[PDB]
Formats: structure tokens, sequence, C-alpha cells
DNA sequence: AAGACGGGGAC
DNA sequence: GTCCCAGTCT
């Protein structure tokens, strides 16, 4: 019932979208930022960040020739920070490779890093009228209801099935608006909880509502870790600070010296850490930060310090006035927010 | 395959 | 507390 069942949709998606900032054009830049910005984040948290970064940033070129650290900060606060470093790289890319065109082919485009199966998708259909399928946890939800598919969506290989359902049922006159109506179907009316399936549009093409099952769908199966933090105050008002390793947890984001105490040493290892050396005192308070796959059970440890060498390796001196120059994770952003709160 | 990879806002 | 958001990479 593909053809009906399309009208539908798009008919419903024609009254209900909502006027998103990368909605405006169908600019292939535009709408690739705002669909890695959307890659597990919600569209509100997404609207301020898309709006700074592309005022910043308002061409592929301008991001291609903007520094990293640049390109960090400007992605300050919104998680999963490799998502930035693998844009960047390919817009790069795109530049010298591609004469600044994004390429138009799935093939060609899925080769750039960060692209994987749902961004070709939703980027080249979006931008370029291409027939991929945009399958996002939206999507899965979606058909995990209308064709009652139980198995996990957890599974890699779950996606596939997914993927060629959509191959099978998409309007390939305007792939792009059905593939952005599927989504928006799940974000505003078929919903984690208590989806609106009695003002569902295509309620009448639903298996889990015929057979009552629409809220038990789609089907879908940390470890501590204590840190302690140590912020150092020069006599002359300037703080130390390290680049953090480019591959890893927070790659090439700033942060304040600190060591995994696995246990309760406290200001021991931490001391040691020189590879230029000083001592600390007691703590100054405590709090805990949670990631995806691993919680932060921060102490932080202040002290003084006094210059007897070259600040070399990672490690880099900076005025109080500065820091907010530098990009920093969350957990680290309150640190020094507790620090000035002391202080004070 | 399954675990790494942030931060946040409903319920 | 728990879920999961416009997923990708190894
Ligand atoms: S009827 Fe209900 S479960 Fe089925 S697609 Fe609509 S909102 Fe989703
Ligand atoms: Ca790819």
């Amino acid at each position: 019932p593909a053809r009906e069942f399309q009208r539908d949709l798009l008919d419903w998606f024609a009254r209900e979208r909502r006027d998103l900032p990368w909605r405006k054009d169908r600019d292939p830049y535009k709408v690739w930022v705002s669909e890695v910005m959307l890659q597990q984040t919600r569209v509100e948290t997404v609207i301020p960040y898309f709006e700074q970064f592309i005022d910043r940033f308002p061409t592929l070129e301008a991001l291609a020739d903007a520094d990293e650290d640049e390109v960090l900060k400007a992605w300050e606060g919104l998680g999963y920070y490799s998502r930035v470093r693998n844009l960047h790289a390919a817009v790069k890319e795109v530049k010298t490779r591609y004469g600044g065109k994004v390429p138009d082919d799935p093939d060609e485009f899925s080769r750039l890093k960060g692209v994987g199966p749902y961004t070709v998708g939703a980027v080249l259909s979006l931008a370029y009228g291409v027939p991929e399928p945009a399958v996002d946890g939206n999507v899965m939800r979606v058909l995990s209801r209308l064709f009652l598919v139980t198995d996990d969506i957890a599974k890699c290989s779950t996606r596939k099935r997914f993927e060629q359902i959509v191959r099978e049922i998409m309007a390939y006159e305007n792939p792009g608006a059905f593939n952005e109506a599927l989504i928006e179907l799940g974000a505003l009316v078929c919903t984690p909880r208590r989806p609106s399936c009695l003002l569902c549009p295509v309620q009448a093409y639903c298996q889990a509502f015929a057979e009552g099952v629409a809220e038990e769908l789609p089907v879908k199966m940390v470890k501590q870790v204590p840190l302690a933090v140590a912020v150092l105050a020069d006599d002359e008002g300037r703080v130390l600070i390290r680049k953090r390793d480019s591959t890893g947890l927070l790659a090439n984001l700033w942060e304040f010296p600190s060591c995994e105490t696995d246990g309760a040493d406290g200001k021991e290892k931490l001391e040691q850490m020189v590879g230029l050396q000083v001592e600390l005192t007691e703590p100054i308070v405590s709090f805990e930060h949670a990631f995806s796959h691993l919680v932060w059970q921060l102490t932080v440890f202040p002290g003084r310090l006094v210059h007897g060498g070259p600040v070399e390796e990672p490690y880099r001196l900076a005025p109080e006035d500065e820091l907010k120059a530098y990009a920093f994770p969350v957990s680290h952003q309150r640190v020094w927010r507790e620090y000035k709160e002391w202080a004070s």
C-alpha cells in the first residue's frame, strides 16, 4: 500500500513540519552540519549550536580553513566530540579533493569520515534528491511499529532490515521529503512513550496499532571511575591546562591536570605527574559526571605554582581571563566553576 | 558483534 | 534513577 501510504505521510508532513533552522534551505553543507549535530542529540539542544556554528563557519570552505581549536570550541558542550573532528577532516577533504562540492554519489560521500549509512541518506536525499534511506532512531521506532518488527534494534543487522523496508516503500520521486517525513512522524507523533496513534496520519497502515502493542515497541536490549583533578594557580593569575590525547575519551579537548586515582590516594599520584614541580593541599569539593559507558567520580585538588622551567609537552600556561578561549568538557567546566565559587 | 563515545531533559 | 535522542567507528 506504498503509494497511498506515501500520500498520507507526505500530506501530514506539509501541514505539521517544524520550521527548524536547517530547513530554511537545502544547502548540502548546512544539511550535513545539522545532521552531524543531531546525532544522539535532541533538536532543542542543537538549535543554539547550529545557529552559532553557521554564523562562525558560513560555508564549507570557511569551516575547512578554520583551526581545529576554534572548531572544537564551537562544539564545546555538545558531546561526542569526534563527530566534529571527523566533520572537519571530511570538509577539508571535500575542498581539496572534490573542489568544494559535496559529492552527490553515495559511494563517494560515504567514504568521508563521520559519514555512516544514516548521514549518506539524510544529506544526499535531502540536498540532492538521491533515493537512499535515512534510518535513525525515529525511523526505526516508526518502522518497527508499522510492520510489527520485534527484532532487537540494538542488533547491528536490524538496521539493514529497516533500510531494505524503506527502499521498498519510499517515494522515489521525492526521497528527501519522504525521508524527512518519516523522521518527523517519529519525532512528533510516533513517540517513544504514549504515541498519538489516534491522531496518526498512517494509523490505518499500522500493524502495531491494530494489534495493540504500539507502546511495547520497538524491542531493545556502567563502570565507575574515580579521578583527581588539579587546579594550579600562578601567583600572576595564570592557570595550568593540558591538551588531551588525540585518540580516546574527550580527545583533543583541554582539561585541568588529573589522574585516575583508581582508589583513594588523592594528592599523591598527581604530584608525581611531572614528566615544573609542586605540591597540593586538601580537596575543595567533590562531584560526579556521567557519560554513556562510564561515570566519573572526580575530586578536585588546588595548589600554588612557582616557575622553574619552560612549559612544554601537552601542557600550556594560560591567564584566567583566557580560559573562556579553550574548549573544556562539561566536567572540567564545573571544576573551574567550583573553584571561583570557592575563592569567592 | 558489541563496546567506545557526551550531555541533557523528560518521566 | 532510566531512556534515548535525527549514529559512527573499531
Ligand atoms: S499508529 Fe501509533 S504506532 Fe502506528 S505509526 Fe502511528 S503513532 Fe506509530
Ligand atoms: Ca562510511
